[PDB]
Formats: structure tokens, C-alpha cells, sequence
């Protein structure tokens, strides 16, 4: 397939789930799904090496990464994870992630692209998993 695009979010489902599993508190949690509302994804793809920058309305941040290849990245609650991604069909990948230091819970993600023309963004921690959904800009 190819997952190269400008992305924009149409709906996000469980994330102060998911955040509130990883330890943040209520008024930030508040904050942060508001926040969530602009994030935004650019994605340039070549063969399996990819490159993703992720963004708000006031941070931006570069996940650069080959399938099959460890890489560092941070949890979504910030913390630094060495990271594994691997094909799960044609159009869908999983990220397992590894705390560099210390306890938390298992965390990992996964992007699909569906028949539809949209992009499926999960982010997993224990048992909740967050829902994610973009279109092309
Ligand atoms: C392949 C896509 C990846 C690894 C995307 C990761 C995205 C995040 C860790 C996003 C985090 C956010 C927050 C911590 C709060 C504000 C809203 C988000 C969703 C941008």
C-alpha cells in the first residue's frame, strides 16, 4: 500500500481511557483529548522505511523507523521505549514497545490503511485500547 499522506483526525474513541491508565490526571487528561482534536500526521513512506511527524497546535514531534529494525520513540505518556514494528496483512503494522527504564504498562500501537481511503491509528495500554481515525487532507 502506501500510508505517505497528510492525515487529519475525524474521531478518536477511549483516549482519557488510555491516559488515565497511564497515571495522568483528570484536568490534564481533559486537556490533553481536547488537544487531540488537532492532531494531526504526515507520513512519507518509501518501501519499508518510514517516516512520521506528529503534531498538535503547539508541539510537533519525528518518528522516523524501518520495519523489522529497533528504534527509540517515547510511550504516549512520554516515556523513552525502544520500539519493534512488523507487517500484520498488507495495509496494517504493530508497534511493540520496551521501557529503556522502570515499570509501566504494556504499551504498543498499530496504523492500518482500510479499503476506504482512511487511516486506523490504535494506541494500546494493558487492556484499553484507543481508537484513532484520519482521512487525506
Ligand atoms: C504511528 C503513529 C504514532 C506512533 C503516533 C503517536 C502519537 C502520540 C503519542 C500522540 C500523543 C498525543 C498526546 C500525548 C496528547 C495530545 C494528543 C496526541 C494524540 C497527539
Amino acid at each position: 500500500p502506501n500510508f505517505s499522506g497528510n492525515w487529519k483526525i475525524i474521531r478518536s474513541e477511549n483516549f482519557e481511557e488510555l491516559l488515565k491508565v497511564l497515571g495522568v490526571n483528570v484536568m490534564l487528561r481533559k486537556i490533553a483529548v481536547a488537544a487531540a482534536s488537532k492532531y494531526a500526521v504526515e507520513i512519507k513512506q518509501e518501501g519499508d522505511t518510514f517516516y512520521i511527524k506528529v503534531s498538535t497546535t503547539v508541539y510537533t514531534t519525528e518518528i522516523n523507523f524501518k520495519v523489522g529494525e529497533e528504534f527509540e520513540e517515547q510511550t504516549v505518556d512520554g516515556r523513552p521505549c525502544k520500539s519493534l514494528v512488523k507487517w500484520e496483512s498488507e495495509n496494517k503494522m504493530v508497534c511493540e514497545q520496551k521501557l529503556l527504564k522502570g515499570e509501566g504498562p504494556k504499551t504498543s500501537w498499530t496504523k492500518e490503511l482500510t479499503n476506504d481511503g482512511e487511516l486506523i491509528q490504535t494506541m494500546t495500554a494493558d487492556d484499553v485500547v484507543c481508537t484513532q481515525v484520519f482521512v487525506r487532507e
